[PDB]
Order: C-alpha cells, then sequence, then structure tokens
C-alpha cells in the first residue's frame, strides 16, 4: 500500500489480550 492508514480502511486485526502478572510475577519472584 502507499499510505499507512490502509490498516483501518482494509481488514483491521484483533488486538491481543495482555496477560496478568499477579500469579506469574509472584510465583517467579519466589523461585528467581
Amino acid at each position: 500500500m502507499a499510505d499507512e492508514s490502509s490498516d483501518a480502511a482494509g481488514e483491521p486485526q484483533p488486538a491481543p489480550a495482555p496477560v496478568r502478572r499477579r500469579s506469574s510475577a509472584n510465583y517467579r519472584a519466589y523461585a528467581t
């Protein structure tokens, strides 16, 4: 494409959901 706005004019991709760190950051802090 020529313009960088084709992302919205064409097919927009679904945003990935962020993972929580309440169990991954507290569990890794005890080991590492």
